[PDB]
C-alpha cells in the first residue's frame, strides 16, 4: 500500500519547507516520492495576481478555483501512486478543517493508500515573523508588490484560514495516524504510527530543525596513495596533506565557530587531518571511503588492465554498477543514511571525510540527482561550507591555499565495453 | 559637436519605441549612439513597486527621486558624449513642460552639444489603447499586478503628466530644432533642422511606422556556382534552385498576402527565382551580393592558395577586412542603407537576395552586433519571415521543403596568418 502524506497547517508555518525536506530525504534513500503544492496549481491555473479576497470562504469564484485546484492535485496524486509507480505522495495544502481532512482521508481509503497527517504549528514570534518576510521576498504571489500592502494582504489571507482552523485533536482524531510539529524541531505529538515507513518518516521529521548553522565538508589532506593516483587503501598524509591540516586548523579558528563538532572516519588520512585542529574529534567507520573491492589501491590504468569490462560498465552507470567485491555509490548512499540523519540533527559540524563519501553528502544538501552524484566535484584542500536556508541550501567553496593533486575523473566519452584503453583512460588526471 | 536628442511626450505614446529604433538605426550605420531611459534609472534606484501617487507633482519624496534619476541620466549622457566618444545621446523621458525642456537644452548648451527634440503624440484610439496593453503586459512596473488595478493606476500616472503638458509650439519654440510625430508614421511638424545629422535623423524618423506587416527575406534558389562551392559571380539557377522557385510561389500564395511588393537584385539567380511567382518584382543593383573582388568565383580552397594572408585576416575580422578589390561587410551595410530605409517604409515586402546581403538585413531587424552579423545563418531554400513588434521583431524560419547545399562557413579556430591550409579550410561545407 502506497502512502499519502497530508500536510496540515496555517500559511507560512513551515508546511511547504517540511514537505520539501521530506520529499528530498525520501527520494535520497530511494523511496520514489513527489509533493503536490495546491498553491502552485492555483498559480498555474489563474495566472493572474490574487488579493486576500480571493481566499475568502464566501468568495464563490475563488472558492471554486481553490476547490478545482485541490481536486486536480489529488487526481495527480492518484496518477503518481496508482499509475506511475510512486510510493509516497505529499499533499501540501493548509488542510485546516476536519471536514477537509476527512475527505482527503477517504480519498486515500478509496484508492487503497494509508494516510498520515503532518501538521506544522508555529508560535515562536521570530519564526512566524521571519517566515512572512521569507514568503514576502520569495513567494511568486508577492512579486512587484508594495511591502506593507503585501504583508497586510498575506496577514489577511492567514486570517481566512485561522477562523475555521482545527488542529489535530487528542480525542477527536485518535483513530488517525499523524505527527504535530510545534515550532519546527521543538516539540511533537505523535499518534498511531501504522507502519515502518511512517515510523521512519516520523524519525526523520523529529530530527530536522531550522537553528542557524553551517555544515563544513572537506576531505582529508592530500595522502600518499593520492600522489600515486591510487584509489582506496589506508594511506597517511603527504607533505602537502600535512601542510593542509595546518591551514584547516587556522581556518576553523578564524571562523570563530560556536560549539563545533568534528567527525572523521576510521582512516588514517582523516584522523591525522583532524589531529591538527585545536578541538576534539569523533571517528566513525560509517564515514570510511567507498569500498573499491578487488580494485583497492589500483590506478585507473591498472583497473583498465585487469577489469576492463567492469570499468566500462561502471562508467556507463557509476551510481549503480560496482567493482567485484566493492560498493556502488548507491550502496554508499544507504550506508550513509545514519550520517544524513545526524547531520540534520547537528548544528555546527565539520566532517573530514573522503571524495566519494563527500559527493553523497553534497548531493544530499544540494539536492543533486543520483545520476550526477558520483560526478560531483570535491577537490582536495578545499572546504565546502553548506548553510541551510529557506529556499534550499547555499554553498561556498573555500580553497585553503595549499597545492594538491587532482583526483577528479570525468566520465569518458567512449564507455563502450569494447573500447581502447587509451579512450577509457583519457579523462584521468596526471598520476604517479 | 555631439548631438543630444531629447524625447518629449506622454507615457505610452511610443516615445521609448522611437528612442530604440533611432538608437538601433544610428548604430547600424556606424554612429555611436546610446539611449538613456529615465524610467529605468528610477526602477534601478527604488527597486520597489510604485503607485501613481509616486508620480504626483506634490509628492515630495517621488519628486526628489525622479529628479535625481533624471540628473543621473544626464550625467551619464555627459560621460558618454564627452568622455566615452559617443556621438548621439537619446534622452528618453516625458519632458512635457517648457521649463524642463529649457533646462535640458541648457545642459546641452553648457556641454557643447546641439540639442534636437522628438515629440511623440498619439490621438488614434486603437494606437493609444493598444499601447497601454503593451505597457501592461511588458512593463516591469506592472508585473504581478491586477489587470484593472494596473490599467487604472497607469491611467492616473498619465494624468500626472497631462495637466502641465505643453506640446512644442510653432511660435514659443521657433528657435528650437525638433520634430513632432503625430501618431507614429502619420503626420509630422519639423522645425529648424540645424545640421546633416539632424537631417538624416528626421529622414529616418519620417519613414518608420507601426502598420502591421511582415518582411520576407530569402536568397535566390540554389545556383550553379553554389554546387561548385564558388562565391560571387553571376550564375543561373540549378535543378534544385528551380525546384525552390516553384515552392516559393506556392508559399507566397498559401500565405495570401495583402499587396506584396517583391524586390530582387540585378543578378540572374534572384531574378529567375522571382520569375516563378505570380506577382511582379522590381530589381535593384543595390541588392547585389557582396563583392569578393579578386576572389570572385573562387572556392575557399582557391582563396587559401592565392590569398592566404587576406583569408586569415578576413577570418580575424570578417566585418572589416576585405579581399583585394572587394567589399567588407562594413562596406555592404553602408551600401544597404537605402535598402534599410525602404524596408522600414514598406509594408508587406519580399526580398529575394543573397547570403551576405541577407545577413546585413537580418542583423538590422534582429539587432545583432557588427561582429556577429557576418556569421548569421541564412540557409538556401528557407524564407525568413520578420514581423516587427512592440518589444523588437519576431522571426520565423520557414524551410520550403527542397534540398540544397550548405554555404555557411563557420569561423575556423585557427585564424593565424601562419596557419596550415587544412586548418584554414576545416570549417568548409562539402563542395564540387
Ligand atoms: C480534498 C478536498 C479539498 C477541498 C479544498 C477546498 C478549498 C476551499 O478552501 C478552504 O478554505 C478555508 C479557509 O477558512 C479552509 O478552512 C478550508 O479547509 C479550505 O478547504
Ligand atoms: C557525519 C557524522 C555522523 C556520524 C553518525 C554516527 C551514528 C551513531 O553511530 C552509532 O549508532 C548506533 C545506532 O543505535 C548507536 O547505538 C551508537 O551509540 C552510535 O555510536
Ligand atoms: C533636466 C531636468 C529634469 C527634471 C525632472 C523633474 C522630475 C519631476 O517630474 C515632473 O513631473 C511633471 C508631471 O506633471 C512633469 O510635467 C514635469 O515635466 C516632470 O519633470
Ligand atoms: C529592399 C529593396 C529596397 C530597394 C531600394 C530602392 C532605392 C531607390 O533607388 C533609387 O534611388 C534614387 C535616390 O533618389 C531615386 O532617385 C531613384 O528613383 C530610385 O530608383
Amino acid at each position: 500500500c502506497p502512502t499519502l502524506i497530508v500536510m496540515v497547517g496555517l500559511p507560512a508555518r513551515g508546511k511547504t519547507y517540511i514537505s520539501k525536506k521530506l520529499t528530498r530525504y525520501l527520494n535520497f534513500i530511494g523511496v520514489p516520492t513527489r509533493e503536490f503544492n495546491v498553491g502552485q496549481y492555483r498559480r498555474d491555473m489563474v495566472k493572474t495576481y490574487k488579493s486576500f479576497e480571493f481566499f475568502l470562504p464566501d468568495n464563490e469564484e475563488g472558492l471554486k478555483i481553490r476547490k478545482q485546484c485541490a481536486l486536480a492535485a489529488l487526481n495527480d496524486v492518484r496518477k503518481f501512486l496508482s499509475e506511475e509507480g510512486g510510493h509516497v505522495a505529499v499533499f501540501d495544502a493548509t488542510n485546516t478543517t476536519r471536514e477537509r481532512r476527512a475527505m482527503i482521508f477517504n480519498f486515500g481509503e478509496q484508492n487503497g493508500y494509508k494516510t498520515f497527517f503532518v501538521e506544522s504549528i508555529c508560535v515562536d514570534p521570530e519564526v512566524i515573523a521571519a517566515n512572512i518576510v521569507q514568503v514576502k521576498l520569495g513567494s511568486p504571489d508577492y512579486v512587484n508588490r508594495d511591502s506593507d500592502e503585501a504583508t497586510e494582504d498575506f496577514m489577511r489571507r492567514i486570517e481566512c484560514y485561522e477562523n475555521s482552523y482545527e488542529s489535530l485533536d487528542e480525542e477527536q482524531d485518535r483513530d488517525l495516524s499523524y505527527i504535530k510539529i510545534m515550532d519546527v524541531g521543538q516539540s511533537y505529538v505523535v499518534n498511531r504510527v501504522a507502519d515502518h515507513i511512517q515510523s521512519r518518516i516520523v524519525y526523520y521529521l523529529m530530527n530536522i530543525h531550522v537553528t542557524p548553522r553551517s555544515i563544513y565538508l572537506c576531505r582529508h589532506g592530500e595522502s600518499e596513495l593520492n600522489l600515486k593516483g591510487r584509489i582506496g587503501g589506508d594511506p597517511g598524509l603527504s607533505p602537502r596533506g600535512r601542510e593542509f591540516s595546518k591551514h584547516l586548523a587556522q581556518f576553523i579558528s578564524d571562523q570563530n565557530i560556536k560549539d563545533l563538532k568534528v567527525f572523521t572516519s576510521q582512516m588514517k588520512r582523516t584522523i591525522q587531518t583532524a589531529e591538527a585542529l585545536s578541538v576534539p574529534y569523533e571517528q566513525f567507520k560509517v564515514l570510511n571511503e567507498i569500498d573499491a573491492g578487488v580494485c583497492e589501491e589500483m590506478t585507473y590504468e591498472e583497473i583498465q588492465d585487469h577489469y576492463p569490462l567492469e570499468f566500462a560498465l561502471r562508467d556507463q552507470d557509476k551510481y549503480r554498477y560496482r567493482y567485484p567485491k566493492g560498493e556502488s555509490y548507491e550502496d554508499l548512499v544507504q550506508r550513509l543514511e545514519p550520517v544524513i540523519m545526524e547531520l540534520e540533527r547537528q548544528e555546527n559540524v565539520l566532517v573530514i571525510c573522503h571524495q566519494a563519501v563527500m559527493r553523497c553528502l553534497l548531493a544530499y544538501f544540494l539536492d543533486k540527482a543520483a545520476e550526477e552524484l558520483p560526478y560531483l566535484k570535491c577537490p582536495l584542500h578545499t572546504v565546502l561550507k553548506l548553510t541551510p536556508v529557506a529556499y534550499g541550501c547555499k554553498v561556498e567553496s573555500i580553497f585553503l591555499n595549499v597545492a594538491a593533486v587532482n583526483t577528479h575523473r570525468d566520465r569518458p566519452q567512449n564507455v563502450d565495453i569494447s573500447r581502447p584503453s587509451e579512450e577509457a583512460l583519457v579523462t584521468v588526471p596526471a598520476h604517479q
